[PDB]
Formats: C-alpha cells, structure tokens, sequence
C-alpha cells in the first residue's frame, strides 16, 4: 500500500497506492502532486524494464528484491510500433502463416535474427541465430527459455558486470527469479534499433491486445 | 471491408460495413451514432453470449454458422464483479492455490479455484446429473467423490483452450434442462454439432452469473479490467 519511487535525481518519495492501481494510475498520481513511465529497476541483476501502463503496481511490487527500485521517468518512444507498424521491423525479421496479427493471440509469429547469447553462470558469449515464438525462445531448434510467467528486461550494466559484447543487452527473466543471477539468459543486439525491436516483439507476444488498448 | 447484419430489440435489422480491425465497442458506438452490447446468438444450438468490448467483430463473425445472428441490446451489468469485488462471490465458491482477490484474478499466474454444485449434461445425450464442479485454468472438472476436490477425485470434463462461455437460451425445451439457469462451454470449432457441447445448470440466476463471470475472468483476465476502466 505504501510504495517508494525514485526520480532520476536519486530523490524519492513514499506514496500510498490502492491495490487496484495500474502503472499509469501511479504515474498520474505523481504528475498530480502521457510519456511518464515507471521502471522496475534491479541494480543487483543489472536489469530494468518499463512497466506497461496497465500493469498492477501491486503485482510488480510483489516480485521486487531488497535493493530493487521503482524509477519514475519519461519514455517518448512508448508505442512506436503502433504509430507505424508497417515500417517498424527490419525486412523479414517477423514472419507469419500486420497490426491485427500481433494483437491476435491465436497467430503464429516467428521473430528471427542474430544475437550474442550468454551461457548461464559463466561470462561467456556465443553468437547464435535466434528465433522467438509464442512457445518460447530458441536458437537455430534448441529450447533456450520458456515464456510462461516472464518479462523482458534491458541490460543496464552490460559491459562491466556480465562482460557483454555490446552495450545493447537484454534478458527474458522468469518472475520466480528474484535474487538469483546465475540462472539468467542474457542476449545482445548489434545496436539500439535491433534491441528495441526484439523487446517490442516479446512485449507484443506476451501482452498483445492489452498494449493496443493502452495506446487506443 | 466487410458487411455484417445486426438485429435490434425493435426487431429491426441493418447491414453495416465493418473494417477488419473494429472492436465490439467500435461497432456499438457506430450503432449508437445513428452500456450497449453485441450478442453472439446461436438459435440452432440454443446459445448466446455478449462480446467483451475488445473482441474483434470479424474474428467472432468467421466462427458463426448459417443461422447465427448478431443482436444489439443494452446491458447495464457488464462489470458487476469490478464494482464490488470483495463481495461478489458467495462464501467459499472461490479459493486460491500455489499461495505461499482482484489482484489474483488479474494475475495470469494465479491458480484460481471455483467450486460449487451444478447440473451437468452428458455429452450428446439429453441426460443430467447434479455434480460438485471444480473450475481451474487447466479445465473444468467434477468430483467423483462428493465434494472432494482432490486431484485423484477430479474428472476432466472440458478443456478451456479455444472456447467461450455461453448463456443457455434454449433451456428447458431443447436439452431437457433441470433449471432455467443454464450455461455452456462451447469449443470455438463447433458450428452445428451439439454433441460436443458441455451444458451446465445452476440452481438460480445469481449462481449462473457467478460461474460465467469466473469463466470470463479466467479467460480474459486483465483485458476485462481495461474494458471496465474504458
């Protein structure tokens, strides 16, 4: 019911939320007293993630670790896919059999391209061709990870902590994983544009119609 | 670019040009511009269902038989659970597993448990039996020993994947239903065959609404909360 929120400064305030409050509720509760976002921030894991506008703040709070923080900041690229779906993904990154397809939870989207992949426990990376399906994450197929009860996070520490090949790292973390770090599957894109697309892709697969309604 | 026929409570019918991305609430607003709800009405099956606001009209339309109709009526009870969640479900009808109420229903990782007596019709036959019924994300079960929800005492009745919950309009006459308060889990693939219909009968209206709400809550989850908050 009491939630602590850090601004980019390092300043923080404690606010009382009702359990029925979404991420955008809290954002509006902070603007009083559409670009604003809450970040689920894990320094120990080196992982962060914007909450989707609709996410119950109480749900996310229940999977927070000791040092985990809520950050309150702006995000000006919030629904870049919904603003221009046709020219968002690089040619032949996503294959079917376009907007409605991602929103239909019956569809079978294949998301494919090269990524560096970190092996669990060790700080060693191998450049594997990767495929993303509703059924999970594969490398060209060997089942890397399941998508049940999970979320996609961008890597913040990257280079220094995990020895990432690029700064543009990302990770699919199961919500059951809290203070574990050896059991993390970390990935790396060659640039920012490709990380953004992979993250949008997962979010579209997991959240689907929820995201579109958020955008309206 | 698609035509669809919508029937009103007046008895009137209008053919409306729908786009492939229109939601039920977009159609309703388009019809108001001329609380409201679209209904998936199956006369031959004796089934009906209000579409949730977010559903794509075209999607539902393609899963329709010849005789099926879209109705357009008012529904002032669309989200009664959300208005008073702590007091919507009768005592001990709803419990939770894998625990170390709104939040639980909206968390797709939760293990909801919905329990109670219902009349259950046997597949493809007009014969009923009162049973202790147990709903989970993994399916609809009934107890083979009184009110024991033990796994060893649960018999799987219906898978829930790729299906929807329907109100039973046919009722007493068509299926020899024990009460007026019937519902049905219809698998989406069904067109004309009644044989794979899973019919249920509650003892009263409130009990029926409770089960359907729970079904809807399990199927749609957070989407329904979005819809409630427009």
């Amino acid at each position: 019911q009491d939630v602590k929120v850090f601004s980019e400064d390092g300043t923080s305030k404690v606010v009382e939320i009702l359990a029925d409050m979404t991420a955008r509720d809290l954002c509006q509760l902070l603007v009083y007293k559409n670009s604003w976002t809450l970040v689920e921030h894990h320094p120990h894991l080196g992982l962060e993630r914007c909450l989707e506008d609709h996410e119950l703040v109480v749900q996310v709070e229940s999977t927070m670790a000791s040092e985990s923080k809520f950050l309150f900041r702006k995000n000006y690229a919030k629904y870049e896919f919904f603003k221009n779906p046709m020219n968002f993904f690089p040619e032949q990154m996503v294959t079917w059999s376009l907007l409605q397809n991602f929103l239909n939870s019956s569809s079978s989207p294949e998301i494919q391209g090269f990524l560096h992949v970190k092996e669990l426990g060790k700080k060693s990376w191998k450049k594997l061709y990767v495929c993303l399906r509703r059924s999970g994450l594969y490398c060209s197929l060997q089942l890397l990870a399941d998508l049940e009860d999970s979320n996609i996070f961008s890597l913040i520490a990257g280079r220094k902590q995990y020895n990432a090949p690029t700064d543009h790292g990302l990770c699919i973390k199961p919500n059951k994983v809290r203070n574990e770090t050896k059991e993390l599957r970390l990935l790396c894109a060659e640039d920012e544009q490709t990380r953004t697309s992979w993250m949008t892709a997962f979010r579209l697969l997991k959240y689907g119609m929820l995201l579109y309604q958020n955008y309206r």
